[PDB]
């Protein structure tokens, strides 16, 4: 990934609140130079994502984690609110179009987590907070998660780089800017709201 | 990725329907065995993704493209609708969270396309093509495009082997899963709808 100066984060804790708030994540890594990928809830300890580390699960059935001792060089991706820049909004002729999009590219060396059952009870407690109500485990469930426990594989990543990408059209001048704004304010909310955060000095 | 075979794709020409669907992809390679990752349009020529092309651009200025030139294997990841499964939804105890998505991964040799106009014109069509309206370049844009190509890098994929994920709780018995579409019609209609097309014939 490749950050303009444009789309950098304004504030240096934006790429947290983004990884806390996408924790469905994608989980990267090299099996024998090719690249393969699941799809994971990966969530965050720490205050920074850079120097913070990481916890994820996954199946233990699937074969991405056999890899995590020889190639552990791993990129987690969390991606917020996107959507695609029609030049119908911008209202000019000669026009192109583009995509707006956040996302946060955590790079690290992972390792498995042997104490499996607290790395998924941490994301049940994490992926419920924001609900109301929020669903906490019964002792019944939290002995269904020891009886599920065989066929899961944890897992932790220590982040040594991360790189976010604000990509939301802070280059236009006001009134194309206005006009882009408007058109996801109706179909993509969360998009818009991001855009609103981006503009801001400090809160 | 791994696909269990209950969410695996109904209909073969699923998994293509939801990349021309989702066109803003994720291009992953290894750039000296770790691995590197830039978002960007990529559309899809062919009737089906295994065997078929793919075609996309990037950044002349993001340096990822340059790893591109000794053709390695590079994976395209194309996501569609998705959403957390909370416990609440399902009504019942014993119980574990999940979450459902769709998902198509491509993988294959990356070649650097010379036609990097026809690759934009191209993902200009199909991405304009389904909405409304659909924004038609003027003589004047395609003049613009040709202004800009020298800031555009372009590239194919032959795609070797395909995965494609459809995780949409068709395991759950007849109540549960009818709670789970029904809390999905209300806050996340696209994940719904690709729910219902997932049971259809
Ligand atoms: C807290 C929210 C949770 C989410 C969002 C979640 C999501 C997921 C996902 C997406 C997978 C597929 C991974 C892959 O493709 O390799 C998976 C696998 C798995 N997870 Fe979790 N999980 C959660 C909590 C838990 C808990 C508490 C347990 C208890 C041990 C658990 C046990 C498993 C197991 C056994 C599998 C293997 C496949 C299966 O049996 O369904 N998960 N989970
Ligand atoms: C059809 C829908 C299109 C979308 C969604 C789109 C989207 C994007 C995105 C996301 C990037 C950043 C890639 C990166 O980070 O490396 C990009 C770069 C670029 N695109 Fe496209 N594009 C489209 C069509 C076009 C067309 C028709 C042209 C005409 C040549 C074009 C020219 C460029 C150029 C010059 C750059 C690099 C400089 C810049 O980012 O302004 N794009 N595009």
């Amino acid at each position: 990934m490749f950050v303009p100066s444009y789309y950098a984060a304004a504030r240096p804790e934006q790429a947290a609140e983004l990884v806390r708030s996408n924790p469905f994540a994608l989980v990267v890594s090299a099996v024998d130079g090719v690249p393969v990928a699941t799809h994971a809830p990966v969530i965050l300890e720490g205050d920074a994502v850079e120097g913070g580390t990481l916890l994820g699960h996954m199946n233990r059935a699937n074969p991405h984690w056999r890899s995590f001792a020889s190639s552990p060089d791993v990129l987690v991706v969390f991606s917020g609110p996107h959507g695609y820049v029609s030049p119908t909004v911008y209202a000019t002729d000669p026009a192109a179009p583009t995509w707006d999009y956040a996302a946060v590219h955590a790079t690290g060396r992972v390792e498995l987590a042997e104490d499996a059952l607290d790395v998924v009870e941490r994301t049940v407690a994490a992926l419920e907070a924001p609900r109301d109500p929020a669903w906490t485990p019964t002792p019944a469930s939290r002995e269904y998660f020891r009886a599920l426990l065989p066929g899961v594989v944890a897992f932790r990543v220590r982040v040594r780089t991360e790189q976010s990408m604000f990509k939301l059209s802070q280059d236009l001048d006001a009134e194309r800017y206005a006009r882009v704004r408007e058109a996801f304010a109706a179909d993509n909310p969360g998009l818009a709201d991001l855009m609103d955060r981006s503009l801001e000095h400090h809160h």
